[PDB]
């Protein structure tokens, strides 16, 4: 009904080599399958923060800020974005916990810190905690900013963090999760990614 791709094997794989598994070349494919209603990527920007002496590659997404809750993400400081952030554009960051840890590892309080998130200062206002989400922590170091701040600015090159294809009402939908498969395996040459067929009512998400 709706099938999310996600790369690699398991929930929570985001390391380094499997961040480019999905090609939006995969996305266009998908689209023009006769069985899809729509597809849609998630994207994540790859950029550096930094902050005094440490420049670490992180991956940053631009969110809507409900996107915590629906991953079951709490926050161990700070909060979430507030309103005037989102429609203001706000130049303001949550830390997930691996990289807090990176840039922050002797502070019992980061929020009010300043990083650079690539070359645009952002004020960290918290940090989220991952380990009772729905995909466990990330592998890799993870930041959050207002979707409406990061639209239009090329931080870095993205990666897809998953596709979510809605199949066309009345189609079957295993059959159809069976042919997603067989199309991008094929177009990869193996299968290094992984599906989750769902409810359209139940992708709270």
């Amino acid at each position: 009904n709706t099938i999310d791709v996600y790369p690699g094997k398991d929930f929570g794989d985001d390391d380094p080599q499997y961040q480019q598994a999905l090609k939006y070349d995969d996305l266009i494919a998908i689209q023009k399958q006769p069985w899809v209603a729509s597809a849609t990527p998630a994207v994540s920007q790859n950029l550096r923060l930094r902050y005094n002496n440490v420049d670490v590659a992180a991956s940053a997404n631009g969110v809507s800020g409900d996107y915590f809750n629906v991953y079951g993400m709490t926050f161990s400081e700070g909060n979430t974005f507030n309103q005037e952030q989102l429609n203001g554009r706000a130049q303001v960051v949550v830390l997930d916990s691996n990289t807090r840890r990176q840039l922050f590892p002797h502070k019992a309080d980061v929020v009010g810190e300043v990083i650079l998130v690539g070359n645009m200062p952002a004020r960290v206002i918290g940090v989220a905690e991952e380990k009772q989400s729905m995909f466990g922590s990330s592998k890799v170091l993870r930041v959050w900013l207002p979707y409406s701040t990061m639209s239009g600015r090329v931080m870095g090159q993205s990666w897809l963090n998953s596709i979510t294809v809605r199949v066309k009402e009345g189609f079957d939908s295993a059959e159809a999760e069976q042919q997603l498969t067989r199309l991008l395996s094929l177009r990869h040459g193996k299968k290094d990614f992984f599906t989750w067929n769902m409810d359209l009512e139940h992708h709270h998400h």
